[PDB]
């Protein structure tokens, strides 16, 4: 998933 990219939120984990 995108969800470590701080394009929408944050380079976290996901």
């Amino acid at each position: 998933r995108g969800g470590r990219l701080y394009r929408r939120r944050f380079v976290v984990g996901r």
